[PDB]
């Protein structure tokens, strides 16, 4: 059996005591935990933060730690002064260069696996260590890159002269850097999604088609799955609201009065049923679209409770909160924020069935989460959710407009609790998901595929 010593450098913060994670930043963690779990395998990571702290009681990650928010492609690094961009890359690079010591000094043996997030400055920090290994004698260690398709998306914007993407990046990392150019610095990219795939190859035609595959993700079913005994109460029923900043809750009707600022629902076991929402505010999540399928479904008195987690802007939040309250008249569908995974096990658990109507989701980690806690799911027939939902575990509904897919989505719900897929379909769920994505069995997968892909 081959040992693997992984070094991998992510771009996003880890979710943590005070700062939730991006999508990007949980698939790093959960890799992180997956690959650890493997037999023969250590992985040692870093990643940027400027809230949280490197653990001095642990050593399987550090955490880059800088006095600014993350930059992002689209604080962006076009923001940044080409000074500012060399220390914030040279101080990451250290501090790479020091924790590979001290793992290779640890273990007796070389790093054999470097990973790299994103298709920016992580594999150009990965390449030039590299190159300084290669410079002592030492053999190159393969690299991979996870293309998550936010530096894809700012080299297209660079390409297409967008305001705010001054060329900056993509010619450099083409002509000078060479990254993507052959194989000689990258070994291969992983891909979340079908869509990322394509837009790498355009981007980068001289990286070999075939070396560009798609992701193997999972889900952390230690975390997710059928929490015994949780009840409504328990799961969320000491959860606050979370609205937006100047929400005048003066502004309600009668029967929306329980809406209120860091407020807890009342009466959770009052509801008949409870259907769920997360993600994070970003248009293409259509959360407009969940909200116009419950302004239908409460003027029916069956009592369903909706459940609306995830983080936004403070614009987004208002966009949001007021279509509910103002524009839609909900009452019985409430805001209560960003919560951490092991809580969400807990509102899954108790969930009848939760929706997420992404247009074009690129995987859907939120899908495989609520089934592996035992829920059935409804989606959009777009994106990810196309592999992997099927009529055993919950519905795709038919894409189109916001409204039709709202329409859509209460059809589905109404379906969904009529014919009780929490009671036919949950046990479906569990067993698919924990077969299917389990986070050990998929990074199992994924290195061996780098093995006879990459190495
Ligand atoms: O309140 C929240 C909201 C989200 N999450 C976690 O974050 C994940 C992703 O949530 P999402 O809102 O979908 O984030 P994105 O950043 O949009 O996710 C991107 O990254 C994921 C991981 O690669 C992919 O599965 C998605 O399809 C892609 O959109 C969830 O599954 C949870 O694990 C929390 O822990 N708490
Ligand atoms: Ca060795
Ligand atoms: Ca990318």
């Amino acid at each position: 059996a081959k040992e693997w010593l992984i070094f991998a450098l992510g771009t996003n913060n880890w979710q943590g005591p005070g700062q939730f994670a991006p999508g990007s930043g949980i698939l790093h963690q959960g890799q992180h935990i997956a690959m650890n779990s493997l037999e023969k395998c250590h992985c040692y990571s870093i990643w940027p933060s400027d809230l949280q702290k490197t653990p001095t009681d642990r050593d399987d990650y550090r955490v880059y730690e800088i006095p600014h928010p993350i930059p992002i492609c689209e604080k962006r690094w076009h923001s940044m002064t080409d000074e500012e961009v060399t220390s914030y890359c040279d101080n990451l690079l250290k501090e790479c260069t020091d924790f590979i010591e001290y793992i290779e000094k640890k273990h007796g043996k070389r790093i054999n696996l470097f990973l790299a997030h994103h298709c920016f400055m992580n594999p150009v920090i990965m390449s030039e260590i590299n190159e300084r290994r290669v410079a002592q004698g030492i053999p190159k260690v393969p690299l991979v890159v996870f293309a998550h398709g936010t530096a894809l998306k700012m080299y297209e914007n660079e390409i297409n002269k967008l305001p705010e993407f001054p060329m900056k990046y993509y010619d450099w990392i083409r002509g000078t850097k060479n990254i993507f150019e052959s194989t000689g610095h990258v070994s291969g990219v992983f891909a979340v999604s079908a869509p990322q795939k394509n837009s790498f190859e355009k981007l980068f035609p001289l990286f070999p088609q075939e070396r560009v595959a798609i992701t193997p993700c999972g889900y952390n079913q230690l975390v997710f799955h059928r929490i015994q005994g949780m009840t409504r109460e328990k799961a969320f029923g000491h959860m606050p609201q979370a609205l937006y900043d100047g929400f005048d809750a003066t502004q309600l009707s009668p029967v929306q009065r329980h809406v209120a600022s860091d407020q807890c629902i009342p009466d959770v076991n009052a509801y008949d049923r409870v259907v769920v929402f997360c993600g994070r505010f970003a248009h293409w999540k259509r959360i407009d679209s969940v909200l116009k399928a419950a302004s239908r479904w409460e003027k029916e008195d069956k009592r369903i409770l909706t459940l609306i987690f995830g983080a936004g802007s403070q614009e987004t939040r208002k966009l949001y909160v007021d279509m509910a309250y103002q524009t839609l008249g909900l009452k019985d569908t409430f805001f209560l924020g960003p919560q951490s995974q092991p809580d969400l096990a807990n509102v899954y658990t108790v969930a009848d069935v939760s929706v997420f109507p992404s247009h074009d989701e690129p995987f859907g980690l939120v899908f495989i989460e609520c089934m592996g806690c035992g829920t059935p799911v409804i989606g959009a027939k777009s994106g990810g959710p196309l592999d992997f939902v099927n009529d055993e575990v919950g519905a795709l509904v038919d894409e189109g407009t916001n409204d039709e897919v709202a329409e859509r989505v209460y059809a589905a719900v109404k379906q969904a609790l009529a014919e009780d897929w929490k009671k036919t379909k949950g046990a479906q769920c569990e067993q698919y998901a924990l077969k299917k994505f389990s986070l050990a069995s998929q990074a199992e997968l994924m290195l061996e595929f780098v093995e006879s892909h990459f190495t």
